[PDB]
């Protein structure tokens, strides 16, 4: 059997794992992320390559690696980038299973074997020329990442092969190179034994995923080096620098290796050198430990970096090679049961992140930069490399801009399960587990941003992880090592059990003799309209010293954008490619805080608010005394500016100011703002607090709001100076059969496009579809197919009382409702509703309120209530109560799977008008919720893809006295009890005011 | 109609509020960038707007988002599209390819042509919009929006304010947006229509696409700016040595104080050779400054061979002499005229070795600098000295490249109304379309009037003749005194300074030149149609061009194939053409969009190599074959042969170099020089030897290094006709079997091992090339006679121990009688099998034949091909001046050329012998009694013929062999002359033989 059918054949003739040692000509580029690519000793091989794709190995062009073989008849392929995103094969998205374990491929899972006839082969080949200056030097071929398995040849000679798609494979091709035109070929296989360990919940793709390049060094070169830059454990102020270097290659004469540690300024702070001479082919050099008093420490808030410059020299002292990396002084450890950075316990405010773009697993520098920019802007301080090491550029960015990292080994055998068949318990797979672990470690061991090593993901627990854990502990004395499937067994330094509820977190921290902190590997599943219940999670994290937070599951949605025959775009997910029957797990690949093109979803804004590091509470309402808590770990509040004000419900600034508060990290401080005169013309005022940074960073300028808060101040509950004036004569008609308000006119003009009815359903969010108290129960009760049947109707000159039965499409009695429509002297229509559900049929409701439709011409929306964005009761700490203007089209968020959206909470009043200024003012007798969308609930619920959405000329209005929160049931807890809609007799009202504001012309 | 139809339905609404056509006046900060192609893009006064734009597409204008141009309009829910780039190549609409018709004139769109109207409900609307910020250093300056090219029609808005609209997709449309710009975020929007009245003048034989095709950008100048300027870099008409410099400049905008305009013409080293300055100050917002004529003695002249360029630096200065604006262009001193009935550059009559060129890439009409550089590089490498901008002005960069690398250009106005015809309804005769014609002509001229590479102005293409074209001709004449103006449809009427009638045959060329009172040279606007396996008969064309003073060549039709590359469900790629996109019934003219010398990704077709050989500027003839004295003609117009190196050698048929050397020769342009290489003894072990000549230049060019072969020739030298030293040795015991029914050689064995996968039969057909499918003597007759469905039937058979004689009837699929065949199979003492054949066709049924030879198949394992013959590229009898005879090694796969439409390929001419073996070295050696032709392909003849797309080609494990005693040329019948008489297979009785030697 071929090598790709063996779990043992992880590689052949490759260079031993090591830290990146790119040779530089200019030491100045070492501090520049990706600067090594501009070195004259570096040559990219990215670009166009001849390509051929075939299903079944027996049909492949076997001799294509021979230089003489003709490829001129082949097409070109872009390298890097998965081939499925370039017109070949089929992209498949499955979760806990292996895509090849399906009848479509006539194959059943059976490690280490994978399908033969069904396997796919992508043959890559391109020509290249070595620079003249590389004459006589050593040349190395580096493939940063190729998925699944591949053999590689240079000028017809087989270099070897590789398994392990997320870390680089390298080969010394010096003795195989020729003068002039050279040839490099890779024969890539979609599946291989290694695939059993790459069962991550993500798109299963193929091809060369990352950069392919050449780099040149002298015959004796710097092959690897280990940095240790910590602090003294007593006061965490003195830097402790330790360095070890490995030189390899033959050398008959003497030589030496010297190093210089420079500060950002350029001044050398540490320097040393050792002489070497040996007939052997490798030299291990251990430098004397050095100290730096008052060293500039590295942390997420202040990513101070020193530059390490290594130089290999001749016996004459001439520099033959120069290389290096950035160095950050800090400590990472679990002290007294708590995770601490530089001796300071820190709250982990993170997110998981997969590498994803429209090209597939390939991610550009621009996208990597945008990811980290958005992360910092949204108060995220930690990233977990979602189940595999990332492109080296990512680590460089985190070092530079300050972001903690949980680097992770490319190991996930979810498909084999956690039972006795788990590959974690199969010793024949130790080679594969250890290989991936060694590669993860050696390549990134010197990055200060990495604070935690993760052994892998849901690959089971047993001997293999006990061994890779032991190995990691033997080489790493400055970073905790964790693994979620080890749960509470010895082989994990942090308890990171994923998706546990608040109660389960409390249960853990309240257990006797625990010695490790609880930091969720994954929590708050952000699929679709989600992230509800975040507040409950953080009230615990902020109160329990050994419950330090976690990483939100997924930063960016794994969707691809396609355009249909009518030019309508949509996001794609499982099952959207290939013939019927193709393995699929649907829309579960989109779980991000932002969409595939990095546009934030509304819930990311909730995350920004909950993750902010400056939190205040109102201590004294009359004199406005606030208690500020500084949640930064290494920054004083005086590094930020407080910009406050007080505004009436009408939006006028009643008072304002600017302060600079001094406060130690983790300390609280009181700041009195002073009483404010509230007019009798406002029912309430709002104390607004907004913070920004004095000094800008390259990712966040001085205008960005880093944290904010709001407190509601009571005013004149009796004033009505907000209500609009009478616009004219208002009239209403009641349907004699449904009892619903079928007509509402203003001087004869009809305002309704659909009648006002009782609404109890909501087009299911993805969480609603899995929540124990969600859509399953709403659809079972038939709450989405409601009908009203009058049993009593008493009309009057200006009012009408009615009792009607609420029936589902089955005829069953969902409940009983009473409506009282009365017309006020001001022309305003008050609508009181009293609903009594039949608890024997209705086990849960999505909302309780009224719904109707209007022409889509009424697109101008204005409202007094919570924020500029979408919020729900269990996700509304974010935003601000205030006056907002927008449009219906603007409020609609395009979730991959069309679902409920555009909700606004803590609403006092909402208003909708057309270009001419005509419309309606809507309010209740207490804060309510509302949503206006450009589609019908019917179509929104039915649609599973964006492109199915179609307008019909009407907008849909929902006025809610009650509406459930969203939870995170797609994976983890559903909506908490206190956010579920009560299923009991309830009464509520809404008053509609017709309005005529006129047509205002302006720029 | 209560309301008028929208602007896009009127031939008069060509533009609104746009800048008057002018030469590019990009403001620079670093004069050093003027002489650099595309340099202006690096200026701090230039800001590109290319990139990601919000996009929305709809069929039916009534369905478009009307208020999208308003900044407050929300586009967050829209997708993004790349700008520039036709939208059909970005997943929107339907790419359509039609030739002489309007794609909207079809039942599918419920519309019939009716100028100036285009469909309404079926029209497409592409809504583009993006945000942008203005550079802080642009505060107070004039800012201009420039759209280099958008197709069919579009409205443009900035910050919600309608700037105007435009018709004319191949020249820039600009607007002064200074007054509508605002601090902070600005918004620019374009509402583009697939069809508009202007489309009636954009009926070129090319893909019909939509959207923003070229760069969109902003540039800023001060309030008083350099609006336009006209350069005239000529030479005296008596000696053509003294350069004459003239320059006019137009300055627009206000200015309270005094100002002045100055210029400095610098040579390549940066030294000033001319300079002057004029003062100006007016209450008028427009000032015209014409400088005094200056002269340069022995000025460095510009031409395709030596494109010496000067740099014109213009500076607008304050009252204090402070520069307010810097700009300029490259200057090339030369004259272009029709002198004594002959086209002459700098007083010299030049042969036009050109090609037509459309702008094409996988993104559509949009072409990258990388592709433009490749185009020009390949052109120069293959000895092309002229390029015709195939029916529309190109992107500015193309002209800059031609100025710098030396390539003559025929710029052409974006005017073609082929769909309306040349009759009474021709838009060239409808006076209401004058504005449309004149607007496009003005724009073509103003934008490029200063490029030295442009030597001829063309008014358009296949748009009829009449009042409109006579008017535009007269206009160009009133403004241009240094360039000939031509129009092919004007034929021989007054409005054209050059007779460029397309696709005329050799006789027609001779007939014109021999006509009384002609006063204009004949230079084909288009000729030698290069569609599929084409370009036959090129030699006959150039024998005339080289010997007829007033027949000076022309431009081959199409540089590059207009095909797109797609990938099918099985991962097999293929070239697409008309009808490959959209629903059944979509307008289409099939594979006629691919007529290039190179494929869409610029890979050369075999015929470009013939072009290179015929267009070469150094040609020799063997005058004395004893002392090897050759006569060399220098065809360059401005270069002495001493700028080149001649590497020569004599090689025997066995490939051993018998003599070799290197020589430098002096020879003025158009002159000839004799060179003696000396007698060379030939061993009696070779039947012949070849005198090889190869030239390369002494000094490199950025595009052509010193290793590049710029010209070559070969002469066959007689050797010992009786030697058999070359023959392979007996490898074993040979045996054969003759089929009792067909009389075919059904078995050939070596020591009992079968070598044939299919019997050896008589072959008279060939999978049709695109030309064969239209040739008067092509595949229509071959298929009508059923030559592609032949069966042999023995009527007589007589067998001896080592030989067999048979006579058989050749019947088509309809039992008819194609002819009578006689075969004689005989084995040599050394195991060789001699196959003698005599064919007598029945001229009543066979009116034409593709070839006359044998055919059979072998396992694909036999992939090693070797041969002695005209080698290292595909050739045919009417296309084999290129390449040389010699020993060549290759594989079957390497010989198959992938023509968009699968057709015959891989043929080799002047073959002495061919050999085919497997890796182990086992196979068969093949020869005749005289030079022959052969082809070996990895597909069957049946499938190759049937296949219309490359992905339909499928291997069956067998390769197909063809040994031809005769095979027709390929001609250019797809459009123009079919195969010439002397290259048709004679339809008569003929005998021929082939001998097969099994090898091991
Ligand atoms: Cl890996
Ligand atoms: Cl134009
Ligand atoms: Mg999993
Ligand atoms: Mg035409
Ligand atoms: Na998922
Ligand atoms: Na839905
Ligand atoms: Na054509
Ligand atoms: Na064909």
């Amino acid at each position: 059997l071929p090598e790709w059918q063996s779990q043992y054949a992880v590689g052949l003739n490759k260079l031993a794992p090591h830290t990146y040692v790119w040779p530089y000509a200019d030491a100045s580029d070492i501090g520049k992320p990706g600067g090594y690519e501009q070195s004259p000793y570096y040559m990219s091989l990215n670009g166009k390559w001849k390509f051929n794709w075939v299903k079944n190995p027996d049909n492949r062009p076997k001799d294509f690696y021979q230089p003489s073989y003709y490829t001129g008849g082949w097409a070109d392929i872009n390298v890097p980038g998965n081939w499925e995103r370039q017109g070949y094969g089929t992209a498949i998205y499955v979760n806990e299973t292996y895509e090849f374990d399906d009848k479509m491929f006539n194959f059943k899972k059976n490690p280490p074997l994978v399908p033969f006839a069904e396997n796919e082969v992508g043959s890559y080949r391109r020509t290249f020329k070595v620079p003249a200056d590389w004459k006589g030097r050593r040349v190395v071929l580096c493939c940063e990442g190729v998925i699944s398995f591949y053999y590689v040849w240079v000028n017809g000679k087989l270099l070897g092969y590789n398994q392990g798609s997320k870390t680089a494979a390298e080969w010394d091709i010096t003795d195989v190179l020729s003068e002039g035109e050279n040839v490099v070929a890779l024969e890539v296989y979609r599946w291989s034994s290694g695939a059993y360990l790459e069962c991550q919940d993500m798109w299963r793709l193929s091809g060369i995923e990352r950069d392919v390049y050449l780099y040149s060094t002298p015959k004796q070169y710097i092959a690897d080096y280990k940095v240790s830059a910590s602090l003294d454990k007593e006061k965490y102020k003195e830097g402790i620098f330790n360095l070890e270097v490995t030189v390899e290659g033959p050398s008959a004469t003497a030589s030496s290796i010297a190093y210089t540690l420079k500060d950002a300024s350029g001044k050398a702070v540490l320097q040393d050198a050792i002489n070497i001479k040996s007939r052997g082919l490798s030299n291990f050099i251990a430098f004397d430990e050095k100290k730096i008093a008052e060293v500039k420490a590295w942390n997420a808030e202040h990513p101070n970096l020193y530059t390490l410059v290594l130089e290999l020299k001749d016996a004459q002292g001439k520099v033959t090679e120069l290389t290096g990396c950035e160095v950050g002084f800090r400590t990472s450890e679990i002290k007294d049961g708590r995770f601490c950075i530089n001796g300071v316990p820190v709250l982990v405010k993170g997110t998981n992140r997969h590498e994803h773009s429209q090209l597939g697993r390939t991610v550009s520098k621009e996208l990597m930069e945008q990811d980290i920019r958005l992360m910092k802007q949204h108060n995220i301080n930690m990233v977990r490399n979602s189940h595999y090491p990332t492109h080296p550029y990512w680590y460089q960015l985190c070092d530079r801009y300050g972001l903690y990292m949980i680097d992770e080994a490319n190991i996930e055998s979810h498909g084999m399960g956690y039972g006795p068949a788990s590959l974690a318990k199969d010793s024949t797979w130790l080679t594969a587990h250890m290989d991936r672990t060694h590669r993860m470690y050696e390549r990134s061991k010197n990055h200060p941003a990495i604070v935690i090593w993760s052994q892998g993901n849901e690959a089971g627990n047993g001997i293999n992880f006990e061994r890779t854990y032991d190995w990691l502990k033997s080489v790493e004395k400055g970073r905790p090592v964790q693994y979620e499937r080890a749960e509470l067994n010895y082989n994990t330094d942090i308890y990171c059990r994923m998706y546990r509820s608040v109660d389960e977190i409390k249960a853990y921290v309240g257990k006797k003799d625990i010695y490790r902190p609880f930091i969720l590997c994954e929590y708050l599943h952000a699929m679709g309209n989600s992230c509800g219940g975040m507040k409950e999670y953080w009230e615990v994290f902020e109160n329990e010293p050994m419950a330090q937070g976690g990483c939100i599951w997924d930063w960016v949605d794994q969707n691809f954008r396609e355009i249909d025959k009518d030019g309508k775009w949509y996001w794609t997910y499982g099952g959207d490619y290939g013939p019927e029957g193709i393995p699929s797990f649907g829309n579960f690949c989109g779980n991000g805080l932002v969409n595939a093109v990095r546009e934030p979803h509304p819930h990311l804004l909730e995350v920004k608010k909950i993750y902010q590091n400056i939190k205040a509470t109102l201590s004294d309402r009359k004199n406005l005394k606030v208690c500020i808590k500084n949640w930064y770990d290494f920054s004083n509040l005086n590094e930020y500016i407080l910009r406050w004000n007080v505004k009436g419900e009408d939006g006028t600034v009643l008072a304002e100011g600017t302060k600079e508060v001094d406060c130690e990290p983790h300390a609280t401080v009181d700041v009195t703002l002073g009483a404010v005169k509230l007019p009798n013309t406002v029912r309430e005022a709002y104390l607004n607090l907004s913070w920004s940074r004095k000094e800008a960073t390259p990712l966040v300028d001085t205008d960005w709001e880093v944290a904010y808060d709001q407190f509601v101040l009571a005013g004149n509950k009796n004033t009505t100076a907000y209500r609009p004036q009478k616009a004219g004569e208002t009239a209403f008609v009641v349907d004699k059969n449904t009892g619903a308000l079928s007509s509402l006119t203003l001087d004869g003009k009809e305002l309704l496009a659909a009648p006002i009815t009782l609404s109890l359903f909501r087009p299911a969010t993805d969480n609603d579809n899995r929540d124990r108290n969600g859509a399953r129960l709403w659809r079972k009760a038939g709450l989405n197919n409601l009908t009203q049947k009058v049993v009593s109707l008493k009309e009057e000159k200006t009012s009408a009382t009615v009792r009607a039965e609420i029936l589902n499409g089955k005829g069953q009695k969902v409940g009983m409702a009473d409506f009282v429509y009365a017309l006020d002297k001001n022309g305003a229509l008050k609508v009181r509703t009293t609903f009594q559900p039949d608890t024997a049929i209705v086990k849960s409701m999505a909302r309780l309120g009224l719904t109707f439709r209007m022409a889509d011409a009424y697109n101008q929306v204005s409202y007094l209530g919570r924020g500029d964005h979408e919020t729900y009761i269990d996700r509304n700490q974010s935003g601000r109560i205030g006056l907002y203007d927008t449009t219906v089209e603007r409020m609609f968020h395009y979730y991959a799977t069309p679902q409920s959206t555009a909700n606004r909470t803590d609403v006092r009043w909402a208003k909708l008008t057309d270009q001419a200024g005509e419309g309606v003012f809507m309010e209740s007798n207490r804060p309510f919720q509302f949503s206006i969308i450009p589609f019908s609930d019917v179509l929104l619920e039915k649609a599973h893809h964006i492109n199915e959405l179609e307008r019909d000329g009407m907008i849909t209005i929902h006025l809610d006295a009650e509406q459930a929160g969203v939870g995170t049931a797609t994976c983890g807890p559903g909506v908490l009890p206190q956010y579920l809609v009560p299923v009991k007799k309830q009464s509520f009202e809404f008053t509609l005011y017709p309005v005529k504001e006129g047509h205002h012309h302006h720029h």
